[PDB]
């Protein structure tokens, strides 16, 4: 088939056990406490500026222009603040978005997962390695949405569910972006190399499970005892 | 003074035998033939995918946001590709600048003003280096057109001023933000590191005068003896 | 204090931490299991690779001659094997040391641990970065076998104890090395840097202590 | 033929351009003067240490371990010191090499073929092109003193008939190693990945006749007018 897809087969047990993990779970049925939740917020806000970097990184990796174009819209998007899941997630905590972020975490799986991007993006030519490291999502995201709908436990009466309603359409462009150039550049590569590529998306994959389980956990680096 | 006028000082006498060199001379009288002219657009429109590069690489190497807005917007009017004083040197040949870029050439000069820049983008941490590579290319323009409006050797009934006259104001405005930059991060910075990147500056002034001497050669590689 | 003494007394709990996990404390007592010893000499074969990338990364950052002769004699160390700590771990299990390492594992533990290092050699232009990152495993490992031996814990009757008595000696000239660079690069730096230092130090002490730990637990990536 | 012999192919009319310039020419009468010798010592040492840190990058980038203790071995032989050919040109300046290089010079024409080398390292993910870009030097200078041996204006009553016996043997392993290496990674490579590499390699032979030139000329930055 196409590669792309090839990729989302290999997914499919993970984006299963992050559904039935504890983050999915209870932002399903509207359990979820708001200590978990800010977790999960201060963390992505110490990462943005790490996010940006990424796709600037990307951009010697191009070719044609108009792909150039769209990673300075997602810089753009970036920097441009307005974050709309996020004020959900403000909104189950009560308290702002901003306010919750003036502290920040920088927790050893936030680390890991975006070590693990710069290594593709430091130590690799082709783009393809990148790019399939920073896909895993929102493709992650916009899978768990569609089985949140589709799904009798869910619980509509709380603010959780406007958080699956985002996900579900808000995320589709950028994952058809990702998928064409991975598309268009797995064509040229060989099976041995492609393995690799499938391995770094597939870590990826990981890394945002275990990104819900650090949210979950108040994980952080132990140094004093 | 301020660091960056330090180099400013520096740079005058390499600026004035640019100024007394031919293309630059032939560039006021508009005696200057399409020959070079067209030289000169392919080597920079080959250029073109690289500097597009060396504004990404200085992205995760700025710490403000202001910063990062200011090379979003290079990169942005690099991909529009709007090039005023070039469509200016394409109606005195007597092409369209499409017809022109449509072959291209990569000489040594060009060679090695690139490889100087991407060598500080690639192994200096500090953004400086980079700048310091990049800064003399809209100073050294902006400076020349300068002079030639005070010179009555500039010949204004040529269509060759209408270039002059392009480069005495539109490069102003990103002047000062290398000088903004640039004098910011010198402030941190040893003596001996501000020597290194004072070297930096003025070999680049030194590769724009090789840059319009390679036009006016019409400079290649010769591989076959 | 030396900056490197400043590096050590912040790495005592998690060292501390490290000596009373399971690895180090059935690594005294003799009665380890050997499913642990194939992982950790598996994990510990793949990435073997990744330390000579890393060794040969510094040298550019190098100035002085004297501390690329060193790097280079650790490359030089490493292609040849002695890996006589490694010999002893492969008697425990019973197959010989080429035989175990046929098969090579790749952890999600050991990946972080190297993708830690490697952000230094790439991101970071001074060398001190990269020196911290990897300055950890010979201090540890150091440590913990001096603690082993003032430890009636420790089985002498079995042949783990070996290991400690390996690693009470053999890592000091390594850790003298790295402790001058340290000191040295250290001295033209402010405060605010050295604190980004020092994080770096202490994350590889956690890596290591994970490391020991992936081990234990027979770590790996489950796609699946 | 074997894709390394394309490459001494296309070389040979560089080559005899190289022979046939100032440096060499001088270089077999015996005429070359302390002047050239000296600067030609003084930017070679100032190299030194560039061109050992490009062995240690060509290490990330092997596959085997024994592509590894070559390297190491050629980092070994340049942390040692023991330059021979260094001291036969030393006698004629009538100095020693340590005094010499006291006081050293990177001129552009060094500055040029460094930063192409290490752009090769830095940029480009497979070996080939970083080996490539070093390969010209000891070819070049093998396949040099061997003409020599049969010109019968090599004069062999002066010292610098010495030189040439030197590199008349003493580069054959390191070329013969380079050669394997390339010829085995062309295999995996399309013919239009392989026109970028010959470009690289030929640009290096040009760096080559730049260098012995500039030492002739007394290169240096002009920075005062």
């Amino acid at each position: 088939m196409e590669f792309s897809q090839k990729l989302y087969q290999a997914a499919k047990p993970i984006i299963n056990d992050i559904y039935e993990d504890d983050f999915i779970q209870k932002m399903l049925l509207g359990n979820i406490q708001a200590d978990a939740l800010r977790h999960y917020l201060q963390a992505d806000a110490a990462y943005l500026k790490e996010f940006t970097n990424l796709y600037a990184l990307l951009i010697p990796k191009m070719n044609s222009m108009n792909d150039v174009k769209f990673l300075v819209e997602q810089i753009e998007f970036m920097v441009e603040g307005e974050v709309l899941a996020h004020d959900i997630l403000a909104q189950i905590v009560g308290e702002s978005y901003e306010e919750i972020i003036k502290t920040k975490v920088w927790p050893p799986s936030g680390d890991h997962y975006i070590k693990h991007m710069y290594f593709q993006a430091h130590s690799r030519e082709n783009a393809i390695y990148t790019i399939a490291a920073m896909a895993p999502c929102p493709y992650i995201y916009a899978e768990l949405a569609k089985r949140s709908q589709s799904d009798h436990k869910l619980n509509r009466e709380k603010d959780t569910a406007k958080w699956f309603d985002f996900y579900s359409t808000e995320m589709d462009d950028i994952i058809n972006v990702f998928e064409s150039l991975m598309n268009k550049l797995a064509e040229s590569m060989s099976d041995k190399e492609l393995e690799q590529v499938k391995q770094v998306f597939l870590e990826s994959c990981i890394h945002e499970r275990r990104f819900f389980n650090m949210a979950m956990t108040l994980e952080q680096w132990e140094f004093g005892g």
